[PDB]
């Protein structure tokens, strides 16, 4: 299948990502979500790879860690 090729000008996928649900629907008009129903949708960018991928560079989060234990074993006493 040839595929030929024109001046490409600056494009800028981007996506609208609601919350109470955290849905992303391909519209970057629409004022309501379909997920959940929310009356409020954020714009967020989104990065295209050759495969095919879609990643969103998130602020890292709160996320605390707990103390980590250890096992022990035992065996017979004589005979
Ligand atoms: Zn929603």
């Amino acid at each position: 299948g040839s595929s030929g090729s024109s001046g490409v000008r600056e494009a800028r996928s981007y996506i609208l990502r609601c919350h109470g649900c955290f849905k992303t629907t391909s519209d970057m008009n629409r004022v309501f979500c379909g997920h959940c129903g929310n009356k409020t949708l954020k714009k967020v960018s989104v990065t295209i790879n050759d495969d095919g991928t879609l990643h969103m560079h998130f602020s890292r989060n709160p996320k605390v860690l707990n103390p980590r234990g250890l096992r022990y074993s035992s065996g017979p006493s004589s005979g």
